[PDB]
């Protein structure tokens, strides 16, 4: 038996526009589109993915970067398929003008620097934002925050979450999973930020 709190909730699934990009210049211009749609201080949901196999003692190299810039649009930048890391994306990630939200985001900063020599700037750990805004002292996970604030749970097929994100092209399931994780970050920040 189990309590209501332990019941299986519906799955969170992004139903907006998922922009899939796998070419460097396309990505750079897309990054400029994002910049034209935001103003200083705006926050986007952030997340990334990497393949399963280990490389020289570390996690597989980042293969996908996701940016949810609004409730109806999320970008999937399949950098593992790009000949060079898109300059426009680099500038966007290193731009203090745009805040990036997520969980375990500090770890993402480290891996991003190691894999591409890019310095993620102005990121916010959702765990801290929640504790501050919800006035508590909990150890949150993206999933527990989604349950608490949205009454839903994150898609959980392990074979998909740990799939070969470097394989081109991404499957519809991979795109949905990746997009929704960044979407969760965006919605959580927005819902928390409004409180006061």
């Amino acid at each position: 038996h189990h309590s209501v709190f332990e019941d299986d909730l519906p799955f969170l699934e992004f139903t907006g526009s998922i922009v899939y990009s796998y070419d460097a210049s396309d990505c750079s211009f897309l990054s400029e589109d994002i910049s034209m749609s935001l103003s200083d201080g705006d926050v986007v949901g952030f997340d990334m993915e990497w393949p399963p196999l280990y490389n020289r003692g570390k996690l597989g190299k980042v293969a996908l970067i996701q940016l949810c810039v609004s409730e109806s649009k999320c970008y999937l930048f399949h950098v593992s398929s790009m000949s060079v890391f898109p300059q426009g994306l680099k500038m966007l990630l290193e731009n203090k003008a745009v805040k990036k939200a997520g969980v375990g985001i500090e770890g993402d900063q480290w891996k991003l620097l190691r894999d591409f020599d890019i310095k993620l700037k102005n990121f916010v750990e959702l765990t801290d934002v929640a504790n501050k805004k919800l006035k508590c002292t909990e150890t949150w996970s993206l999933n527990s925050l989604v349950k608490h604030l949205l009454g839903k749970q994150l898609l959980k097929d392990k074979s998909i979450r740990c799939s070969n994100w470097s394989k081109f092209p991404l499957t519809e399931d991979q795109k949905l999973y990746a997009a929704t994780d960044a979407y969760a970050g965006f919605i959580i920040y927005r819902n928390l930020e409004i409180l006061d």
